[PDB]
């Protein structure tokens, strides 16, 4: 099958009802000596880390035993309009790879 990029565990498409809460994540392999780098979008252009708040938050950790990075994208309160296309790209000193996701959001 496909080779293997940067993602241990890719985002995943998600769903959520109006007003309720929902995590997106990545994790990527440390092997490095600077942590592996993390942008999330909405579209094409819109660099989420701007959109900070009271409905998204962005939280990035370190697993010591395993040496995975991981990233959270969390949305809170969610309203119609976060429905849409979302992209997650990580960088390392060597390479950079991306993952597309949708979020719906219902009701």
């Amino acid at each position: 099958d496909d080779p293997i990029g940067l993602f241990v565990m890719r985002p995943q498409d998600g769903e959520v009802t109006v007003g309720g809460s929902i995590t997106f994540s990545a994790r990527v392999a440390g092997a490095l000596l600077k942590p592996p780098v993390v942008k999330w979008f909405k579209g094409k252009w819109v660099d989420l880390s701007s959109k900070v708040g009271q409905h998204l938050q962005l939280h990035d950790s370190y697993d010591r035993a395993s040496k995975v990075y991981l990233f959270e994208l969390h949305i809170t309160d969610a309203q119609p309009a976060f429905t849409g296309s979302y992209r997650c790209e990580v960088s390392t000193k060597d390479k950079f790879d991306c993952s597309n996701f949708n979020l719906t959001v219902h009701e």
